[PDB]
């Protein structure tokens, strides 16, 4: 169709402005003294928050470049609470930032490209700066006391978290269900995880979690791309009677099948979900056999002869519950044999010791990983139905904070761990003026958190950044109790995982805006 | 879509204006001199009214974010009225009270969340004050005095109540019918009542009550979420036939089963309705059981093998009535035989004894309360319908009323006990200067509803303030003789629960809207 | 009158927008292939011309702020030429370019009064270049070769000056007339020439060279001020007899009595132009008697109660003609017997043995200097009097030119001596980042007269400027050869101080306006 | 691996030539004295020639540098020497990684004025009324 181009300048503009209209709604909900935002709904009444992520979800603009603008910092900006459960909305005050400061500079005819190099050197040095800033979280006291800390001072979300990593390890899969009648339970089942998502939004029944959540489903293993939903018809109707719902895992699912799948299912005709089978070529068959064995099912490939239309129930697999992401399916209790399993297991052990290079052994462990360690279920309790679900809630919150924790540590929160490293960075340079604007564009922008922080609490934001800037480390100001000390000791934490994600990907689009200069887009009839 | 987004200052008074259009409409009928509101029916002639409820229930406006406000105090304030049976207008008129004078501090460069912390620590005051300017209706004496009044000097109403109280005791489940034909009859019949509430407004065939009511239906009881309505065709078809309606009571009814049973019954193909079951986990399956058990029905659980193709009327448990509020399933006289009952109580008797906690005896003892404990049904008789069905509502008004005096006693009416309440937290101060002029603000709020009162009368409402602040305890001013006294025993009186509901529903939505910075609608398209 | 006012950038664009028409206006006319600007006169037939000082006196603006940018430039770059006879042009380039990048510096963030400080700072420094480049005129060869270049290659103007700086020395007073019809010739004569420039531009007569220029006139000396036309009237009736014009030389001339010699002078009504007397204090006294003595007048002194209504024709002064600058008043030819000029004369030598005090000494040497000196007289030959006035400008011009290059000496024309300068300074630095992007804005501009000179010759700039920059001393750019090569030699040279004034005046407006924050103004009304 | 495939197959049928937009210039500065049958078509072959500056022109510009300064560098030097567009080295462009396949050059050169041919001689243009 007939498009509308913006060159430059003028181009910029446009795409600053929506961010800032992004930013500037989403950024009243940063730190503790964060304000509300309204969201209105069709009818019914209004949504009151002051989760980031709801609201910037609803953002859209009316101009069409505008709304490119904010579109492009969103989608970067999410990217980094899917990673480490947070940062979302510091990334977009970040973003902001960064971009305000660096168009002004490109204003001021310096080079874009080179501004760019800049901001990246700058951000690189920030992340080696703030590891080093960063402290380890190793023994299950500390796991416990971030749990505790992510979970609202409640030592009972810390100690089940702790106790559960206990049982399957740092590197395990932990799960959440509603618990059965209070009184927390944890049980170690039969499961794996695999890294792949939802093939698309629309199966998602959990829009708090962002996720796909199925109860006692059917799993259909298919080796090959579905494209038709001519195949998946006898086995469809295989589900729809027995009233469960199903996860497809194949090599790919498109086109026709895949509309077919969401118009059906967002319709309440059979709840579906399908997702791409677990990495590419010979390891993808072998762990969708893995798949098969530990949900009791049979894989279907085209290979050998067999056909999607020729597949009764007893091809499909099945598990208690299955969990879907943006880019993570985990199943929970597969219905598999004690003998099957193991003995799988076995076969993987075997290839192992038969095996080559390295890389086969890492691989082949990490097959065995998955299969043999099973899955943490972690069932809540809690006296009402309300509470349980709640407290459910803040289990499931420091549950991805303390695994960001165990992975990278902690740093200072209330955004002081980002202005530490800027201080630090006072004399890094680049190649030349253009690129050390671009440097000091970055740990200018670093302190915007901190200085929305102190702003939401309406006090003085240079005042404050002054006075943090003065001191060193995690060592800071308890604003609640206005005690000098160490503010991870004070519980004022955030995982170094967090502020390092919304600070790369914040740079990572902000840089990528600085440096366009031509949008295409329709016109606006 | 396109969203319009409004910030600050600017968001404020879109939300000012909307809940002003609310709150004017309905606080023109506080009092007795109140006004009528003339609401407009697309055919035939117009409704005039005085109840503030029904007004409310109307306001809706064209601009989206004036219209966001007057939609979410109409929402919290309702809270009130479903809570304690009065006081949706009083909290209305206290929000716009609370939120005018505090967005006037706001924009005076006061900090909203500091506002909001001092309105709330008034209020928490204010609440104790309340209990303690508080008289207690625990006497059977008292009681009477109290539905008398709320019946507009109705004697028999008082004595009904009264004696229906002391039949099935101060918590047990009390329900009123239509007359047999004058004078009034009361009997005590097997039943029972559980908080969950209509799955959906639709199945509402009594809008003036806002309930379902079924007659003789039978009660389908399955202990799992039903989503497809495959399954329920054989039982549906067995229900369609008998020509008796249907009460089915899951796990949950979600999307394609729950629309299915909201379109036919609102096309009279059968007559259905589905709540949740109550409480969850367990209990929620022995609960279900309890039910079972009063109503001569048999749980179908997928847990021992059973399944909804595969069960008959005989299974269905059956009940000469069954009421669904938002909140609300109490069935009324279950067929329950008089020994699977009493088996059923002395069972769970008995694990009261093997209870190992205080937790599960409360809790086998609230099941046994439910179940031994029964349902008066009050059955309002008059001389002519017309009267029956008036002395009815009288009836439920009262009741509900008389209710909230006994658990919370009662205190002075007339707008009076939020007045005498403020005048005593005087000294009230917070941690700076602006939450000292939140709790100013919620001080001169709480004389709104008696300044309103007053002002509809056509009086001076700082003269009558004046006065009532310069009297004590439950001394005040009878709006409608003009003559000051002792506010309980002139009868003009209010359950201390509502007075108390609507001043906290008020300031939880005035705290919300004081402290929002941003709301995000739809485009006026 | 009700002002309209400006603030901060909306003001510096309004300013800045108006030095653009200006420059664009006079740029246009810069180097050797300067193209025509057609000035309208009042209606006749239009003037064309190349001389970028003619355009700017007819450039006013209709928007009031946008005038008042362009007056202010074209004010202080009137001065370069006033002081060097040239460089006005040059000057007004550089403002432009400098308030240009200065205020893209100052709309990036930058502290104006850092940027300034920097620009002055590289100003300073390549004024230091400027002398370490420039070459002597010291021997009369040179003087005459220079005299000659400025003269477009005419020996004879050349020769001409060298012989009249000869006569009177290189500090000399030379002044030119017409010639008295082919043939030059040189003669010196009784005369003196003082710092006081015309009390008002309206007495000028002379718009070419901007000078009011009196043949014959009389000389009214007063030790006082005149404020009011009623003592002249007798002085002006004489002078009206006689039929000669008048020049005043008071201690100054206020109000009714100048706002009415304007008028009368501009209607014919007698020839009257009024200086300041040169000098202040004790010394005024002083040397309105030399001039007295010099012109056979007489000093009228209130002091010794002399009144002007008694001042007669003879107390009046006379001389073959005076000329008058913006702020010089030349004397040539006194009528004084030399009897009376030697005795005064001698009166000072001697005051000048008696001297007390180096001061005192030094300004009487300046007087006798003065005195005894003299006016050299350069009439100006050519067989038809068309050729004869065309050499006449020539030669003044080109005189104007010598005195500037004895003073101070000769760099390399067409702009280069500027980029040269301004490649040496690539490593000056000030006090912060600030400074050092108003340095880099002064060196940019710097570049800004040649790179015009190239674009009006239709080359591509950068690339002569990048050549120029590439080379040493005066090498650089030619034009009527058209080849790059050493500029001094090849005759394309500017005297040093016109290069020099060009950039400090430049320098200086560009300074002002970029540290411009507020502007008012009349409405337009 | 598609693309350096598409670019070695194209490599493989024509050879290689300064990249960067240099060759052009090259090409265009060895035709200084080219000449047609009358004055117009002498315009023509210059048009052609400044033009096949234009890509190298806005590479640098692109780069943020002065384009008219380094198509002067450029034109002063010969075969496939010159300006490193990296390292600042000077030496063989084709050694020193910097080259396009003979092929593409060509390619966009032949096409580009084949296009441009044809809308120079257009005299009218027909299409539908907006609806």
């Amino acid at each position: 169709a007939a498009k509308d181009v913006k060159f430059g300048n003028d181009a910029r503009v446009k795409m600053l402005r929506g961010v800032n209209v992004l930013a500037d709604a989403v950024k009243v909900t940063l730190g503790p003294k964060g304000r509300n935002v309204v969201l209105d709904k069709s009818f019914g009444a209004p949504t009151i928050t002051k989760d980031g992520v709801s609201v910037a979800r609803e953002i859209e603009l009316e101009d069409k470049f505008e709304n490119m603008g904010a579109q492009m910092v969103k989608e970067v900006a999410s990217k980094a609470n899917d990673a480490a459960g947070d940062g979302t909305t510091t990334a977009t005050v970040l973003a902001q930032a960064i971009i305000t400061e660096g168009l002004k500079a490109v204003a001021a005819g310096m080079n874009p490209m080179d501004l760019k190099r800049g901001i990246d050197k700058a951000v690189t040095a920030a992340v080696e700066e703030l590891k080093a800033l960063s402290v380890p979280c190793s023994d299950s006291k500390a796991i416990a006391q971030v749990g505790t800390i992510s979970a609202n001072s409640d030592e009972t979300v810390g100690k089940l978290i702790a106790e559960a990593m206990d049982k399957v390890g740092k590197e395990g899969v932990i799960t959440v269900e509603d618990g059965t009648g209070l009184q927390d339970e944890l049980d170690v089942v039969e499961g794996m995880q695999f890294d792949r998502g939802y093939l698309s939004p629309y199966f998602i029944n959990k829009p708090e979690t962002g996720a796909v959540e199925l109860e006692s489903p059917f799993i259909l293993l298919a080796d090959k791309k579905i494209s038709n939903i001519r195949e998946m018809l006898p086995v469809l109707e295989a589900v729809a009677k027995a009233g469960k719902p199903l996860l497809i895992i194949a090599e790919d699912v498109e086109g026709e099948a895949l509309a077919t799948l969401v118009v059906n299912t967002m319709r309440g005709i059979v709840k579906v979900a399908a997702v791409k089978a677990p990495g590419f070529g010979d390891r993808r068959k072998a762990m969708l056999q893995d798949i098969a064995t530990l949900t009791g099912g049979t894989v279907i490939s085209e290979e050998i002869g067999m056909e999607l239309e020729k597949a009764t129930l007893e091809d499909l697999g099945q598990a208690k519950r299955v969990v879907i992401n943006k880019d993570t399916t985990t199943i929970i209790d597969g219905v598999g044999e004690e003998a099957a399993i193991q003995g799988r297991v076995a076969q993987i052990r075997q290839q192992i010791e038969e095996a080559t290079s390295d890389y086969d052994r890492e691989k082949l462990q990490e097959r065995v990983a998955k299969l043999a360690g099973g899955v943490a279920v972690i069932k809540v309790g809690a006296a009402t139905e309300v509470e349980m679900k709640e407290k459910k809630a803040r289990v499931e919150d420091a549950l991805h904070a303390t695994r960001a924790a165990v992975e990278e540590g902690v740093v200072a929160g209330g955004g002081v761990a980002l202005i530490r490293v800027a201080s630090k960075l006072a004399d890094l340079r680049g190649q030349n003026e253009d690129q050390n604007v671009g440097i000091k564009v970055a740990l200018r922008a670093m302190e915007a958190p901190l200085r929305q922080i102190v702003l939401n609490c309406g006090e003085e934001p240079s005042v404050v950044a002054n006075t943090v800037k003065g001191g060193d480390g995690n060592y800071g100001y308890n604003a609640a109790t206005e005690e000098y000390g160490n503010m991870i000791d004070m519980g004022i934490l955030d995982p170094t995982k967090v502020t390092r994600s919304a600070l790369q990907y914040a740079a990572s689009v902000a840089g990528l805006m600085i440096t366009t200069e031509c949008m295409v887009t329709d016109l606006p009839k």
